């Protein structure tokens, strides 16, 4: 029971573990799109004795955080330990090692997405993002006054074919995520899986369309199975325009009952309505994880509120350091320190708060988050704000 | 088609429309209980030539707001059309009359709980709380290390009867109402009717159950048809350690598998288990509304975020005034003026945003509420946060 | 956190435990009947410092095991602990003291019905009967021309009130418990309990109707909110010949759909049709659970199959006792060793066992049963063997 | 409407008939395999004037009966009448035509799998095998500490892909047939069909996956639609360590919340759990049907229960023959007599008794079978008990 990187003759292994693990699975042909966004040294493999009955790894990724600041981004993905081989301690020692590597190789976060909601807190990971499903009943919606792009004259929005738009598309969403907390940037393989999956498949998913701004896309589909849903796979605007004429174009769909999407909490589209509550929030989940791999280089690289005065503490990370922490003008200065501590946290709180998803007043009233001075409470709260609303960019 | 006070004689016709309009309406026997709410002159009634085809009230209710500031409410209530009447312009005429009323006798807001989230935005009222279903699966629920009150040695939680406990009951509640924004005083009459739902009724709901803690209380009856499901009434906790042990005691249901409450979104239970996930948002919807009667009233009443520096703007409401706005020291000054206006809104938003349930980024972007400096909309933000999260008290 | 005996003053503490932790309770009016089953000294409670956080007791119980032999039983029930006070190993404690009370009285078994599965078995617990669901659907039901009772000529079954008819219920319970393994004696109080919930409650459960025969009984009444569907309580036959003439009478329902009842895996009504899929086993569970209090005492009580030769081994029940058992002609002598034990296995085994309800075989196969031997294994597979089907009498 | 053994011309006309009869047909592709089963002169059709309107055949089968004793089997299969020609006792005729032929070919017995409950004990076929859902809820299945296979070390199975092991599987499941009640030799063809269905089908069913012991394998796949679901299409395990085995890997799927799998009513997995109840009987069904062709040869041909005495008696099978039937030491003599019957019952009740899996005190109890003296059903009962339990090989 050995762990090691793996050789070309481990993949199939893998493969074959990854289909029995992952039902969302598509097989070798595209599991070597995504293989190019592994770095040499970025997986690993248990065998026994020898088939492959453990595997991890991680991906090269750069997330842009709060002040539009992109860092580069180890994405664990991949993970997975054979039924055979359960309570093994497999995942804490893949885990462990990954840790070391991408701690080594100089990245300041990692970041996930959980298949559970229990497993990742234990390895220094908290829920950074937050997904919110709105299905919107389209039959009764109408647009307030005060929306915009209400008057007469032409839509500047098009009805189009995705794969015959890429280069728009790819235009639109580097825009996007250059500007949006939680932002990936998504490399041309993952823009050949995206289209690869506009087209319908003998009894599977319906033909994917796309509703193309200046400024914003939408691609949508109709549901495989209730044929008054349409399903928006994603929506990408830069402009409050944008976002607001492709949802006039979305409530047009006038064959569909019900639109679909998951967003984030301070999607604006029930203020775009004369009845706020035909938006219904109808699922709610944790969506992007980060460990905080070094927490100087991490607090020191995003922005923070300017409308809170500058202000100093000593933050400890339970087993991740112990740091002066100085806000002021947006920036912070973090260094070591042996002064008493003013605020405690376990290291996935970090995470939570890092991205302004999680109020720390919210964290501390779970006793998650300790410090004796409710002034210092509420100066966190207010600094890690994110004055752009923190959104998901795509699972891996 | 005449609008009047209603006379003793035009009851008996208002609990009929009331029967026919409302089917949570309890009847006479109770409606005379919730009559003591309504002030003299409270009541309008619409008659035809006579039956009751028209009604609306208000009651005289105490509103917590940022700050610990409690103000008078007009309370609507009660407000029907009969079907035979509808498309009659009979809500718009009671409702100017009740909004001449409230504003003549001095009350600075309005407040409502809306049957559709579409009636009451052109009236000037706006969602300024959020309710949030969570469910909890206690099957899997682990409390998490951090959480407080799970060291050994007796439990300070009791399972009790409500009615054997209704002066703790107050008490703590009293505590509650004064600490959190949303907080309504709960007169008498108010507990009466909520002690006699406590009761188990023949062939209607099942008992309700008490636990009481020094700072906090929990009533839950089992679901009627689903005997896995324990719902959660009334959860008040002055402390987070009453917050944390009252959950305790409500995952300790082992006949139940899952607990469901009507919360807020910055409720902390999901971060007390080891697992966030477990705690699943079902369903969320507008909870209170509020029309401000008296902008500058009501802005200089409220507290502000401390953490925001001094700042002066002008804010115009559309047919509600133009005023210079001064916030520092979390105080608003709020005065007259015809300078020119930086940001303007209609009245239903400044609603929403009067309680911190709403950021005026998020209203801005709809495009709700209009400035061209983007420091000022992050100093909005920052000022109208409130610090204790802003809750739902009870419905009227 | 002391264990005593309840006094006076403990019950209506209980009463308030009942009502909270059990959703099938019924009130004080109606365990003021079960009471008179509880013998002095049958009953322990938990209080803290004093409200009860912890209650269990036993009944004084007729139970008939194979060999028509009727042996006094402990019925465990009423087992409570506060939601406020679980993982206090309050359960242990008080499942401790009325054990050590049960031996002491000189009871050879004890038994429950379980809540959950996977509790009871650690506190040397076995389920010992299977419940067995089966759902006619009676418009396709035709009797085979095998079936009794299929002559011309008047029936022997009537249409009848239960109440007007007590005694005849009584008469032939009394036969049949006495004759089946599982069978309970049906104290005055609980045939009071049967026929007051005979008689439909407002907003609950319908009028319940009788088919009674001179050695048959079946109580039945339409469900609740499914009114195509009979619900059969409970039947009892004493001759084949009855069991029959009341399934003919039940086919007849002819409003209805389908007839459900809580029946034994060997109830023969799927032969009575000419197809045998018409009575479909819609759901299963374990029924009445034993703990064996005395091995000895219990091995030497129950008959065994005269079909198998006379043999001897050496039992070893782990913490229980290593016993010489040697069976024939339908008796079994059971006597002290510290001869090397042939077969083993835990206590909650020996209950599973002890009614013949579960197979030697399929036990140790799941190695919950260990013998080097697989010809001893055959022999207690058959010697265990219950000529008469073993059932379930009524749930405590 | 004339009956014949069809031509190479008549195939089309029945591969139409098969097409419009049976919904899991596979095709002529497929039909050609199983085709290789059916003897010269083991197919009767049913031409109209020439279209087929009726077809029945047998395939020639090898069946494990109690005492590891191999039958030939007449497995009748492809019955089908058109629905243009119901209720012309078209089955009646084809019936009686491929009984004659089984019957003088020397087939001991016949069997079938019946589309329905009602239309096959009227030709003398008796439902012999027991079908057994259980669904486990696997996010609570804790192993007994009585399990086999849980100390530390590695596992003895692996996650392999079905086709790559198909040397390993036919092994395993030649040794399970050859010693277990109900066993078919499955020949090289139907390995071919069931190793087709392992692929994942274009909108159709999932990837199949294979857990493999040395003495044990399990195939399994997750539902098409309901992702949270795998379906155990076959375990087959020699040893009980090979049965605990793969099932502590089944439990191992953690992705999936059940596991769902059809198998027989004496498997001993609930005895594996600490929870029995949380392998839930989910559905049961009559699996194999067996017609006693040649009663002497049959009673013969099979073992009987060592543990009984010896003993005589004279058996009647409704218009099928009277013997003297004389049993012990396991071995039976039956020969002709016209000393008076002391037992009678149809000839499809003797198929029900054949393999165990029905008592005969059951089948006395519905008058399908009819003896004065209980001492002898006591007796029968004993030994037509099969001590190795009987199991359903596959469909056919
Ligand atoms: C070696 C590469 C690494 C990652 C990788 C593949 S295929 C593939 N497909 C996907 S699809 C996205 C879902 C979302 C949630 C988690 N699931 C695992 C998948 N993702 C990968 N990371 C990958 C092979
Ligand atoms: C004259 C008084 C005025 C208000 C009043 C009654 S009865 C009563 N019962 C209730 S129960 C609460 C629900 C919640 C949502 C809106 N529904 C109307 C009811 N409420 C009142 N305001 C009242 C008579
Ligand atoms: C002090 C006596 C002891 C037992 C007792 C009562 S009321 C009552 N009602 C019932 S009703 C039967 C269900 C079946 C499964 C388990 N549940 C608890 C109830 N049973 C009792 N033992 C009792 C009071
Ligand atoms: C001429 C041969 C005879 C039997 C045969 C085929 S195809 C085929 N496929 C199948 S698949 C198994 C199901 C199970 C229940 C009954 N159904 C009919 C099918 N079975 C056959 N006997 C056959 C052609
Ligand atoms: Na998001
Ligand atoms: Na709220
Ligand atoms: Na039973
Ligand atoms: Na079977």
């Amino acid at each position: 029971v050995t762990l090691c990187s793996p050789t070309e003759d481990d993949w199939p292994g893998m493969f074959l573990l990854a289909a029995a693990s992952f039902t969302d699975f598509i097989g070798p042909e595209s599991a070597t799109a995504w293989r190019t966004l592994v770095p040499t040294d970025g997986a690993v493999v248990v065998r026994d004795g020898s088939e492959v009955v453990g595997m991890a790894l991680y991906m090269d990724l750069r997330l842009t955080v709060p002040g539009e600041v992109v860092l580069p981004t180890a994405g664990l993905s991949f993970v997975a330990v054979a039924p055979t081989h359960r309570r093994r301690g497999l995942l804490r020692a893949m885990c462990a090692e990954l840790h070391r590597r991408i701690a080594d190789s100089g990245y300041p976060v990692a970041a996930l997405h959980a298949s559970e909601g229990g497993i990742y807190g234990r390895f220094g990971y908290g829920p950074a993002t937050t997904l919110h499903e709105l299905t919107v009943d389209r039959r009764f919606a109408r647009f307030h006054a005060d929306a915009p792009g209400g008057g007469l004259g032409g839509s500047s929005v098009r009805l189009v074919r995705p794969t015959e738009h890429r280069g728009e598309f790819e235009a639109i969403y580097e825009r996007w995520r250059q500007q949006v907390p939680g932002g990936l940037l998504r490399p041309q393989v993952l823009w050949d899986e995206l289209l690869a999956e506009a087209k319908a498949a003998p009894g599977g998913d319906r033909e994917s369309f796309a509703l193309l701004h200046p400024d914003g896309y939408a691609l949508y589909r109709v549901d495989r199975t209730d044929l008054k849903l349409a399903r928006v796979s994603e929506l990408r605007a830069v402009t409050a325009d944008a976002h607001c004429a492709l949802w006039r174009a979305l409530i047009g769909l006038d064959s569909m009952e019900r639109i679909s999407i998951i967003t984030h909490p301070q999607d604006p589209l029930p203020h775009l309505l004369t009845d706020t509550r035909l938006a219904r929030t109808t699922w709610r989940q944790d969506g992007l994880w980060l460990r905080i791999m070094n927490v100087p280089a991490a607090l020191e690289a995003r922005g923070y509120a300017h409308e809170v005065g500058e202000f100093s503490t000593v933050l400890e990370v339970s087993d991740g350091g112990r740091f002066a922490l100085k806000i002021g003008d947006g920036r912070a200065r973090c260094t070591p320190t042996d002064a008493a501590a003013e605020i405690e946290m376990d290291r996935d709180v970090l995470g939570s708060l890092y991205l302004g998803a999680h109020r720390a007043s919210t964290l501390a009233a779970a006793n998650r988050l300790r410090t004796k001075d409710s002034q210092l409470l509420r100066r966190l709260d207010a600094a890690f704000a994110s004055d752009v609303p923190v959104q998901t960019a795509f699972e891996f």
